């Protein structure tokens, strides 16, 4: 293994030669070990609480949830516990039969998600684009600097001898420019699967890359029209720890469309820094604080640029296979069977494999699966030799299916259709609303201005006036917040980090327009392009299922709030001073 990593772990030990040493009671069990260097203290206990959300939403001031989010450890503690639980584990080698399935389904699902289009390599520019257009601080100054690219290319030179000398994965500007280097490096020869979306449901049937959550439960009630079983959507335990040596080998073959100049800098991605790898791992000591120098060659590296769509490939993969061994095509005598005949495989993949994606939603690990039949209930023998265990559930007893599509969990959400006055149906997401409320009252770092503060308030209300309009009590907050921030102050820093979100609520734009364009004028599911003038035939969910899916509505401590909301509104005014304000009450 040192052939490959050892020119990283030197120029760590070099550079940090004045602390390094080998802590002989490191905890790693599954992972190599290579030594330690002190560090400083990186990460809190708890999350900075936005005083503007949590003025304007006081009910919530007494609930479980809402109390739990305000925490999330990012100390080395917190680090080192979450690693233990699943990271440092071994997945069991999937069966041979198990393994000439998932490469023949490997094999002819790149092929059809190439159809169409060829890799192609992503550029210095688009990164650049990339980086400025998402910092609107370390990272753009590194991208304005030429000396950053000139060590780009110096690492490059080394990609393409088939080495590698600092492409380090993480759980001043000189180990910065090594990590957003490698990055680069790995968006240079992988990027072209988001960037060209390879995975948007055109190109993949299965995928959803680029949809936007306000377009997947359309997605889901259409799945919910094709004849079959119920509809399946079974959680993996710690996906990214059962991606196998045999996963990686299978999602490698990408490489085979690839031209020449493209390929060499890919598989140097793919053998150096994807089946060959390179991690830092912060962990306290009785001294201290450590960074730990760790490595191994399966898994997949969370924070990397090809995981969401190496997953979602693995996934439709998998749950290819799974659909094949409910259809009976795959018996427990295939599975184990070194010398499995192709034929009954391919015929397979070649008349039902597109129809047999159309069936499906997968993002990354995430997963609907509407089969044939439920016999896929009970097909598990296939998805557990893969490694797929399904979270907290014995191995061995059937998936619990949906047959309501409004029902089924997908991408932290389900999603439920609403009847407008007009009689027109919307498809809308939905989530506890404590968890939406929760995550509103969060302030990411510190050192933030009230401004700063306010506006990201905005940003959390306008997203709700856009995706969660359909819930009481975010409709009335969101109306509260955009009434205590001025009208003019431009929603800064994000709401999310979700490959979902399109952020339409990142402007000053009029809600009500934005709503129009994102429900009626742009939504393929809306025949009728009538617009809706007022937020009055904006609809809500029915009184019953706003309060299922948590909502206050019929307490008196909602009443009360809602009745003294305009105080709490003038109160964030009169902090925020004498500015431009629009009363939305
Ligand atoms: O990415 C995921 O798996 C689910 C997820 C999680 C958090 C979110 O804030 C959103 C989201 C919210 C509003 C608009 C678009 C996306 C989606
Ligand atoms: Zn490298
Ligand atoms: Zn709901």
């Amino acid at each position: 293994n040192m052939d490959v990593i050892g020119e990283r772990i030197k120029r760590i030990k070099e550079e940090h030669n004045s602390t390094w040493h080998y802590d002989d009671e490191n905890p790693y069990k599954t992972w190599a070990y290579h030594g330690s260097y002190e560090v400083k203290a990186t990460g809190s206990a708890s999350s900075m609480i936005n005083g503007v959300v949590k003025l304007l939403t006081k009910p919530w001031d007494v609930v479980p949830m809402v109390t739990q989010m305000a925490m999330t450890d990012t100390t080395p503690f917190g680090q080192q516990r979450v690693f233990k639980e699943k990271v440092d584990t071994r997945t069991p080698r999937p069966l041979p039969g198990t393994r000439k399935v998932m490469e023949i389904t490997a094999e002819w699902l790149w092929r059809t998600l190439g159809r169409n289009k060829r890799p192609r390599l992503c550029t210095r520019e688009e990164f650049t684009k990339k980086v400025r257009t998402n910092a609107a601080d370390s990272a753009k100054a590194a991208v304005e600097d030429e000396e950053f690219w000139k060590l780009v290319d110096r690492e490059r030179e080394l990609h393409k001898l088939g080495k590698c000398g600092s492409c380090v994965y993480n759980m001043s500007r000189a180990i910065w420019y090594m990590w957003l280097g490698v990055r680069y490096l790995e968006f240079e020869a992988l990027g072209f699967l988001n960037e060209d979306h390879w995975f948007s449901r055109e190109n993949s049937y299965s995928g959803v890359e680029g949809e936007g959550l306000h377009k997947l439960g359309y997605i889901l009630r259409d799945i919910s029209k094709i004849p079959g079983g119920a509809m399946y959507a079974d959680d993996t335990a710690g996906w990214d720890t059962r991606i196998t040596e045999d996963d990686l080998h299978n999602e490698e073959k990408i490489i085979q469309q690839m031209d020449p100049e493209h390929r060499q800098l890919a598989n140097a991605i793919f053998k150096l820094t994807y089946q060959n790898k390179v991690v830092k791992v912060q962990r306290p000591t009785p001294t201290g604080t450590v960074m730990d120098i760790i490595s191994r060659k399966d898994q997949r590296g969370s924070g990397q640029v090809g995981t969401y769509g190496l997953n979602t490939f693995t996934n439709m993969e998998a749950q290819l296979v799974r659909q094949m061994e409910g259809e009976g095509v795959l018996t427990k005598a295939d599975l184990e069977n070194p010398h499995l005949l192709e034929k009954k495989i391919t015929q397979w993949l070649e008349t039902k494999g597109v129809e047999r994606l159309k069936r499906m939603a997968i993002s990354g690990d995430d997963c609907v699966v509407k089969p044939i039949d439920d016999r896929f209930a009970n097909a598990l023998l296939a998805l557990n030799d893969m490694g797929k265990v399904r979270k907290d559930i014995p191995q061995w007893q059937p998936s619990k299916g949906w047959h309501d599509w409004q029902q089924v969990p997908f991408c932290s959400h389900h999603f439920h259709e609403l009847i407008m006055k007009d009689g027109r149906k919307l498809v809308v997401p939905c989530r506890p609303q404590d968890e939406l409320i929760g995550r509103a009252r969060i302030s990411q770092g510190a050192g933030w201005s009230l401004r700063e503060t306010a506006c990201l308030g905005k940003a959390y209300a306008q997203m709700w006036s856009l995706m969660y309009f359909h819930r009481r009590d975010l409709r009335l907050a969101s109306n509260a917040i955009c009434s205590a921030v001025p009208v003019h102050w431009v929603p800064t820093s994000r709401t999310t980090w979700s490959i979902h979100a399109h952020h339409q609520w990142m402007t000053t734009e009029d809600m009500l327009t934005v709503w129009n364009r994102v429900w009626i004028e742009e939504n393929p599911w809306m025949e009728d392009k009538t617009p809706v003038t007022t937020w009055e035939n904006v609809p809500y969910l029915g009184k019953r299922e706003d309060q299922w899916c948590g909502s206050l509505i019929g307490l008196t401590s909602r009443a009360t709030w809602a009745q003294n909301i305009p105080t709490a509104i003038q109160q964030v005014r009169s902090l925020i001073g004498n500015e431009e304000f629009l009363d939305y009450m």
